[PDB]
């Protein structure tokens, strides 16, 4: 009912089709106008149906198909619907059919009871009143013709081995002769212009070649014609019934030619519905019985379900008559209990009007046809049909194809006058040259035709106007289809046409006795009464040799003859015990015993019951040459462990149709000695099942009710006698067998028979029918009732085998060979319908294999697809209503599913009955729950997967379903469903547990658009080892630290996982070499502090007085004049350039070479009263000095001042350490000192020259004044130093006070250099702008280690503990105690770092790299080798002492004439690896402390890496083998001790894994363990690549191998013990890919390719061939290849003769569009042979050659179930190509199993 839906639904990459243009619309003419009634609606959507069928064969790769199949899934819906829509009572009409003679009164009495219950209807009872003698014919051309079979072979007759078919073939040749002459005689008395009625031409034919008489004849007609007029007769002539002339001539050749008034009246049935309203029954039918009359009565679990209907019948009869003689004779046997309760409860009833349930007004649909059924297949005892009825047309449109094939063939071979041997001969060669695939079956079926009714075992009647004909219209109705031949029935699309089990009543004691076909089981006593009448004789069955001669075993002759003169070997499995059991003491059951012995003398006994008291068990011996003895009729000891009990009762049996008396014991006689036998067993064997064979005369199985019949009533009394006795046995695993001859083959090969004659015979037809006949009987696994398990498929196929070669030669009676002919087709029919009929169960194998898992895994798949789309469907659910599996909760008698609507976040919840979501829902998060249980830890989390042994085998299947659910891909929406099922228990609680709308909706949406991998592919390189380590998988971090290039990233994951990769880059041991040599040159050398020279103030009372007495600040004014005559700067040592002290520099300009000078000023003086100058000094009148509110003079202003062009060359420079200042000073007398001479006092006087009138600091007025003392104060000054490219060396100054220190702060400009800045003890303000993130060092030494001033200067002592405990970083902020230093022109530069560093030793230098951006740091070692080696447990603990936490310590340094050192330390355990490249050649050195635990002169090897985590080093890289570029293997290996050396992995490329394979496949020694890996190691000479040859190495048990073949990848892993092993192998085609995986047993998975891109075209074939499984073929059991709807071709080459064992292939049965699905095999038709296990089909290929044997198993799973599989199927072959498995099953050899 899609409309609009389905354009959008169903896209394809391509432009919109022609065709499907048609389709849709045809789809919209269906919906835009759905005008009642229904018969229109049907051809639209059929229109519909067969327009997607020209679609899906035209493109048969379109995207569109997948969708398309769902429309005719739901267009099959539609044809349901339509049809039970119309809702309608059928008309008042009963049919029933009496034609060619006289109504018995049986027939009437049963029609009489419908009248009287259903006085509302109107018999109409119909007869052809211009035949009343056919029936009489017949009966006169029989007769006459049996007497003339007899007569001509009365000799042959008095032979005991004369087969009946010899009669019954002869008599059929004078019944057609004789019919022929009739047929003649008619035809010369129609074309006449006067027309007389048939059977008036019949009496003229009657009384003149046969001894008949008109006036008698004539009266049969008389009261023939009044007594059907009376009892609501209606003429078949006299209405327009057969107003279509094809129609009537069937009738008339079932009517005149052939006497089959059974056919005739088929004919007449359809017909009579076609006209009339459609209630047909049968004479032998009864209304059914109200569902109340015997509802508190309970059923014996004694008598069966069929039987306990038949009873209730026959219980109203004995009284209530109704019958005249009415057989109750099953009912009348010892229950008085049950028989007087059904007595009061019938004549507690209403006489006649309530005993029997009402028709009333039955509803059916213009369409519709409903017919009653029998044992599951339709039968034609009932029919409703309104008029017209489409169906009812279907029906009649399939009878009148059947006769238009039919005659089509048969009657240009009647035509020609042959006789009836010739006739057929040309008939049977007309209709199998016209034979196809499809009607195969149909022509065997209607092959004996003209022998129907007349030779047993020929019933044509069913496959033409028949059951077969209903079946097949059936099957037209429902898939919308015309004229199908033989497809299968689905008995639940059966039960919608199904009678009403209320009125049917179907079991009668007249329709129990029409169920008894006519076979050679019912002909075997038909032709002895026959030759009984035509001879006073006597019965020879039994009699003439039944004796009492009681022979005992002669040991000699069943030693020396019986034995070994057997030549019948069987070929089924010998775990049974047989119990040969003689019950009579004749000479002929005694030689049967010996022979049936001889065929298995090793598993049998002989048990002569037939002498009560010397009974004992004969037997062979645990050894042969002898037959022991045992009483009791015990068993050996090595028969006691038999699973199977079989039993043979030898003995004669009564001469009577339907056996009631075995070897003169009832049916209820043998029960009670079976019972007294399996007692004295019980002691010696417990069996899980029990197989009763019968073998004597009139012993057969017969096909319709064995139920009421021997040995069916048997099989009800041993059930529940046996299953209490013997534990173990199932209750329905019980079968029964009924034979009648033995068999031998003798010398020459031929089967013989041992007749009553007693000798052995070669009777081919009585052997090889016989051996057909046999059936094995058993209880229902529903407990329905009694059914018979199918034969042995390639057993009948290896008796018509037989047959054909019989036929084949020509020494063969023709009489012989024309009923052998008749048994070939009747053989080859029966394994048809075993397809046909859906008989063949699935192989339940003793053992769940491990194949099996998988399959029931793809099986359920697909049945939860389909049951998930049919239940959103009738519960109209959009695309936005995913399933929760999780929320299945179950009500008292529906399940609950949860829908959660993707969009608003709600739910609904649907009510079904089908158990598959439940069932599904249990699986599904059992398999979720293994692959969350396998993500350890609990601690650390979101990707771990540590995946180990069985847990794969979910992660497969989850992946596959994932994968479905590709992104931006609609259907399927199961697919989604489990993603987000698992998505939501990975990174959340419970799918179930979640009530919140918002959350659901975000949850799906991240679900659906993120990508979750539980499986692991395989890929290229070092394989991921499984070695757990402090909650993480190292092995899968060092993986992602190689595949990790972001160098950052790769910082931060060695961060996370505490993991430490060393670093081989020439940049870094560069950088790290300039680095460590700055710090080692300005640490060294010691300075003086702040200020010694320019003089410390010392503090008193809040004021800062600088110097105390004049002498002292001249001396000042003497060193700052002395300053800046030398420069502003000082050069010491030729090394460091030095600022005068207390020289206040304000800024520092390196790239221009210029100084700028900050505020250094002294107060000034104002108004003297008389000045004079004599001799350098001032006389005055007290000038005073402001104190403070004039104007400052600048001290440096007076001092020679020189700033640009100074001589910045050296690298090495000391901070300024003057912040600017005004001198707040007085004046004191001071005496003497006159004239006093220093370039300070010139200076003094500079400033009294420059400033006149403001400054004078020595005087006369009165007496001698000086500037006492000098007290500055000072304003916090900024020192911006400019720099470039040139790499700057920086020391900071140490100032005691803290007035001082505090005012000061610096500023950097950084100019893409190397800058180094050693930190003072004592802390100033510092910032940095950053440019190009260059290389910033900084020396820590004074503030980690303790310090002192001794003599001005600073000595550096022992390090402080806790010091970088606390370290804090930012991106514009570092913090190290006691600095703090500021970062402002912050490039936010991810790549370049920052580097602290420090002197723990004279050599040993500690570096700290530290990322900003980061905020993390990293440490660093440089220092010669041997020395830390020796040192390195003391400076490991100078680490730990200054508060570094790191983990793990790098090790970096360059050596002297440019040698590079590399390599890792591990903080605790303290062990370290070293690499470095000594002349060329690779050295790698494995240290723990001091002790050199490993080395390597010499490392052969590229990609060298060395990883660090605690006590586990690991070192990979690729390595050369033989030092060959093809010879590619990379390794992951782990130091351990001096001469062995540890192995986590290894990967090998294709030219390497091409050697691993060629060394497995000669590996096996047979056994040599566990050196297997370490002898691979000895051939690749793995340790060629270390230096020296005495290596042992160790493999590990999480050891992982892994190679690359061309078309993918094998991963092998070492078991619990060391045992290797395949764990994830996954290798593509191009069409297909192969998997296999630990868990799922060692089976390789096929499936095709699925591409992502949908509208793409996909593709639809499969690619197979054992070349793949080269040197892995020992790890593999079987392969299981699995197809799609996409899927009609597979290719499997099996020409690949390098492997010794071949896996059995097995290929799936899914569903699909395609009509035809093919399997290509590149190999001969023979070499070939075919069988039968189940419901699968079995091809398996022997082949000899390179003097090895081949056998190659292909296994097609379920293909016989039915039809609709069986014939999707073809099998190519290089000689032959396109054939059927029924041409399979026909020219190819079988073979058991
Ligand atoms: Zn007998």
């Amino acid at each position: 009912i899609s409309k609009e839906e389905l354009i959008k639904l169903a896209y394809s990459i391509r432009p919109r089709e022609n065709e499907y243009k048609t389709i849709l619309t045809n789809l919209d003419e269906y919906n835009k106008l759905t005008t009642n009634n229904n018969e229109n609606k049907y051809l639209q959507l059929k229109k519909l149906n067969e327009s997607i069928d020209v679609f899906m064969n035209k493109y048969k790769t379109s995207s569109r198909n997948r969708a398309l199949s769902n429309l005719k899934k739901d267009i099959l819906k539609e044809v349901i619907l339509i049809k039970n829509s119309n809702t309608s009572p059928v008309e008042k009409n009963l049919h029933f059919v009496w034609i060619g003679g006289e109504v018995s009164d049986i027939a009437l009495e049963y029609i009489k009871q419908w009248a009287d219950i259903n006085a509302e209807y109107n018999i109409k009872l119909w007869y052809d009143s211009e035949a009343f003698l056919v029936n009489t014919l017949k009966k006169a051309i029989v007769e006459s013709s049996t007497t003339e079979a007899l007569q001509l072979l009365e000799e042959e007759i008095q032979n005991p081995q004369f087969d009946n078919m010899k009669f019954y073939k002869k008599r059929m040749e004078f019944i057609y002769d004789r019919q022929k002459r009739f047929i003649n005689y008619y035809k010369s008395q129609i074309n006449k212009p006067t027309v007389p009625t048939i059977d008036d031409i019949i009496k003229s034919h009657l009384v003149s070649e046969y001894n008949r008489d008109e006036t008698v004849l004539e009266s049969y007609r008389t009261n023939s014609l009044r007594k059907i007029n009376s009892n609501h007769g209606i003429d078949i002539r006299a209405n327009s019934l057969f107003t279509e002339q094809e129609l009537l001539n069937i009738y008339s050749q079932e009517l005149l030619n052939r006497g089959n008034l059974a056919a005739a009246s088929d004919i007449v049935r359809l017909l009579a519905l076609k006209n009339f309203g459609g209630v047909y029954l049968d004479v032998d039918m009864l209304p059914g019985i109200h569902s109340d009359l015997f509802k508190t009565i309970s059923r014996p679990s004694s008598i069966g379900l069929d039987r306990w209907e038949m009873i209730k019948l026959e219980a109203i009869m004995k009284y209530k008559k109704y019958i005249n003689n009415y057989t109750s004779e099953n009912f009348d046997k010892l229950d008085q209990q049950l028989k007087d309760n059904f007595k009061l409860i019938i004549e507690s009833k209403s006489e006649k009007s309530e005993i029997f349930s009402k028709l009333e007004n039955l509803n059916v649909s213009d369409l519709e046809i409903k017919i009653a059924f029998a044992l599951g297949s339709v039968i034609n005892q009932a029919l409703i049909s309104k008029q017209g009825s489409y169906l009812t047309n279907l029906v009649i449109e399939q009878v009148k194809n059947r006769y238009q094939f039919l005659n089509q063939h048969l009657n240009p071979a009647i035509e020609s006058d042959n006789n009836f041997t010739d006739t057929t001969k040309i008939f049977h060669d007309s209709l199998f040259n016209s034979a196809t695939a499809e009607n195969s079956m149909f022509l065997t079926k209607i092959a004996p035709y003209l022998q129907v009714g007349f030779m047993p075992e020929a019933r044509s009647t069913i496959s033409l106007s028949g059951p077969g004909a209903y079946a097949s219209a059936y099957y037209d109705f429902i898939n919308l289809q015309e004229n199908t031949i033989e497809k299968t029935l689905k008995a639940s699309d059966l039960i919608e046409f199904k009678f009403p089990e209320n009125n049917l009543s179907q079991l009668t004691e007249q329709e129990i006795n029409s169920l008894w076909s006519f076979d050679q089981a019912s002909a075997k006593y038909q032709f002895e009464k026959y030759v009984r009448d035509y001879t006073g004789g006597s019965l020879s069955e039994d009699n003439g040799v039944d004796f009492n001669k009681n022979t005992a075993l002669d040991k000699n002759y069943l030693l020396n003859n019986k034995i070994p003169s057997n030549n019948v070997e069987e070929a089924g499995s010998k775990n049974y015990v047989h119990y040969i059991i003689q019950l009579q003491g004749d000479d002929i059951s005694y030689e049967a015993t010996c022979n049936l012995f001889s065929k298995n003398p090793k598993n049998s006994i002989i048990i002569q019951r037939n002498m009560n008291e010397s009974a004992k068990s004969y037997f062979l011996s645990d050894d042969g040459e002898s037959i022991l003895e045992l009483n009791k009729y015990r068993i050996p000891e090595r028969l006691k462990n038999k699973e199977k009990v079989k039993v043979t009762f030898i003995g004669h049996g009564k001469d009577e149709f339907n056996t009631s008396e075995f070897a003169r014991l009832s049916v209820d006689s043998l029960s009670n000695e079976i019972s007294s036998f399996l007692d004295t067993i019980k002691l010696d064997i417990s069996p899980k099942n029990v197989e009763v064979n019968l073998l004597g005369c009139n012993m057969f199985s017969y096909d319709f009710n064995v139920e009421e019949t021997y040995p069916g009533k048997l099989l009800l009394s041993i059930m529940d006698k046996i299953t209490s006795t013997l534990p173990d046995v199932n209750k329905n695993s019980i079968t029964i067998g009924a034979n009648q001859y033995e068999v031998r083959i003798n010398s020459e090969g031929r089967k013989e028979l041992l007749a009553h004659s007693g000798k052995w015979i070669n009777k081919e037809e009585a052997i090889m029918s016989d051996l057909s006949s046999k059936e094995y009987i058993f209880f229902d696994s529903i407990d329905n009732k009694l059914k018979a398990k199918s034969k042995n498929i390639p057993g009948l196929a290896s008796i018509s085998e037989d047959i054909k070669t019989l036929l084949l030669d020509a020494s063969v009676s023709p009489d012989t060979k024309f009923i052998l002919n008749n048994l070939k087709l009747n053989i080859e029919s029966s394994i048809g319908d075993y397809i046909y009929y859906e008989k063949l169960e699935p192989v339940k194998n003793i053992i769940h294999n491990s194949i099996d898992d998988l399959i029931d895994e793809f099986n359920l798949l697909e049945n939860v697809s389909d049951e998930l789309y049919e239940l959103k469907k009738l519960n109209n659910l959009d695309e936005k209503y995913l399933i929760s599996f999780e929320d299945i909760s179950k009500n008292n008698s529906t399940y609950s599913v949860r829908f959660i609507n993707k969009s608003n976040g709600e739910s609904v919840y649907v009510e079904t009955e089908k158990e598959i979501f439940s069932k599904y829902s249990e699986h599904i998060t059992k398999e979720i729950s293994t692959i969350k249980n396998s993500i350890i830890t609990d601690v650390n989390g979101q990707l771990d997967h540590t995946s180990q042994v069985n847990t794969l085998n979910a992660a497969f299947f989850i992946q596959s379903l994932i994968d479905y659910s590709s992104n931006k891909d609609v259907l399927n929406d199961l697919s989604t469903s489990v993603k987000v099922q698992l998505y939501a228990q990975l990174f959340s609680t419970g799918l179930n547990t979640i009530y919140d709308s918002i959350q659901l909706v975000n949850l799906i949406s991240n679900a659906v658009n993120d990508t979750i991998n539980v499986l692991p592919t395989i890929t290229e390189g070092i394989p991921i080892v499984s070695t757990i380590l402090d909650g993480i998988n190292l092995g899968a971090a060092i993986k992602e630290l190689l595949d990790e290039h972001d160098p950052l990233l790769k910082k931060e994951l060695e961060a996370k996982v505490g993991v430490l990769a060393i670093n081989m880059s020439l940049s870094i041991a560069a950088t790290v070499a300039s680095i460590v040599g700055i710090g080692a040159e300005v640490t060294i050398f010691l300075l003086p502090i702040a200020g010694i020279s320019a003089g410390i103030p010392s503090l008193v009372n809040n004021e800062l007085i600088l110097h105390d007495k004049a002498t002292s600040v001249v001396n000042y004014f003497n060193h700052l004049s002395e300053s800046k005559k030398y420069g502003p700067l000082k050069t010491e040592d030729d090394k460091i350039l030095v600022p005068i002290d207390d020289l206040v520099i304000s800024e520092i300009d390196f790239n221009n070479n210029s100084i700028k000078l900050g505020t250094c000023n002294i107060l000034a003086m104002e108004g003297g009263s008389g000045h004079t100058v004599t001799g350098n000094i001032d006389h005055f009148f007290s000038s005073p000095s402001i104190s403070s509110h004039i104007p400052s003079l600048s001290i440096y202003s007076a001092i020679g001042i020189e700033t640009e062009n100074l001589d910045f060359s050296k690298k090495i420079m000391m901070l300024p350490n003057a912040p600017s200042r005004v001198f707040w000073w007085e004046t004191g007398a001071v005496p003497g000192l006159r004239s006093l001479e220093n370039d300070g006092t010139r200076l003094l006087d500079s400033i009294r020259d420059l400033y006149p009138g403001k400054f004078y600091w020595r005087f006369y007025a009165f007496f001698d004044y000086a500037i006492t003392t000098l007290k500055p104060v000072y304003e916090d000054t900024n020192i911006k130093i400019k720099l470039d490219k040139d790499t700057r060396n920086f020391i900071m100054p140490t100032i005691t006070t803290n007035e001082i220190r505090n005012k000061l702060s610096y500023s950097f400009d950084g100019a893409g250099g190397t800058y180094s800045l050693l930190l003072s003890s004592y802390p100033i303000s510092t910032n940095i702008n950053l440019s190009k993130d260059d290389l910033w060092i900084f020396n820590i030494d004074n503030e980690v280690r303790e310090i002192s001033i001794e003599n001005g200067t600073i000595k550096k002592g022992k390090l402080i503990k806790d010091v970088l405990s606390k370290i804090d970083i930012n991106k514009n902020k570092l913090i190290i105690g006691n600095q703090t230093i500021d970062f402002s022109g912050d490039i936010d530069n991810k790549d370049r770092y920052i580097f602290l560093t420090c002197e723990l030793d004279d050599k040993i230098s500690l570096i700290i790299e530290i990322n900003l951006v980061a905020k993390s740091y990293s440490l660093l070692l440089s220092g010669d080798k041997n020395y830390l080696i020796s040192n390195l447990s003391n400076t490991i603990e100078k680490i730990n002492t200054l508060g570094l936490d790191s983990k793990n310590i790098a090790y970096n340094y360059t050596d002297e004439s440019n040698n590079k050192y590399f390599g890792a330390i591990s903080k605790t355990s303290q062990k370290s690896i070293i690499h470095y490249k000594k002349d060329s050649k690779n050295i790698l050195e494995f240290y723990n402390d001091s002790t050199l635990e490993f080395n390597s002169k010499d490392f052969i090897a590229e990609d060298i890496n060395v990883f660090m985590k605690d006590d586990i080093n690991t070192i990979t890289g690729k390595y050369y083998v033989d030092n060959n570029t093809d010879k590619s293997i990379d390794f992951s290996i782990s130091l351990v001790s001096k001469n062995q050396v540890k192995v986590n992995g290894l990967y090998l490329n294709e030219s390497v894994y091409s050697s691993y394979l060629d060394f497995v496949k000669n590996s096996d020694g047979h056994h040599n363990t566990s050196n297997f890996m370490n002898l691979f190691l000895d051939n690749i000479s793995f340790w060629k690549l270390f230096g020296f040859e005495n290596i042992n190495f160790v493999i590990d048990k999480y050891f992982t191998l892994v190679g690359k073949t061309n078309l993918g990848y094998v991963e092998f892993i070492c078991d619990n013990n060391k045992n290797i092993d395949i764990y994830f192998g996954e290798w593509k085609t191009s069409s297909s890919k192969s998997t296999i995986f630990s868990g799922n047993g060692r089976n390789v998975v096929v499936e095709p390719i699925y591409n992502p891109d949908t509208g793409e075209d996909i593709s639809t074939s499969l690619d197979f061939s054992y070349e793949p499984l080269y040197g892995i073929d020992r790890y593999i059991n079987k392969v299981l290849i699995a197809p799609d709807l996409y899927t009609s071709l597979i290719n499997i080459n099996t020409n690949y003769y390098s492997n010794e064992y071949y896996p059995e292939i097995i290929v799936l049965n899914p569903n699909t569009f395609h009509k035809k699905v093919n399997i290509n095999l590149d190999s001969s038709s023979f070499e070939y042979k075919w069988s039968t296990e189940g419901s699968d089909f079995i091809l398996v290929r022997y082949l000899e050659e390179s003097n090895k044997k081949i056998l190659q198993k292909i296994r097609i799973k379920g293909i016989l179930s039915n039809t609709q599989s069986f014939n999707k199927m073809s099998i190519d072959f290089k000689d032959i190509k396109k054939l059927s498995l029924g041409y399979i099953m026909s020219n190819f050899k079988s073979f058991n199993s």
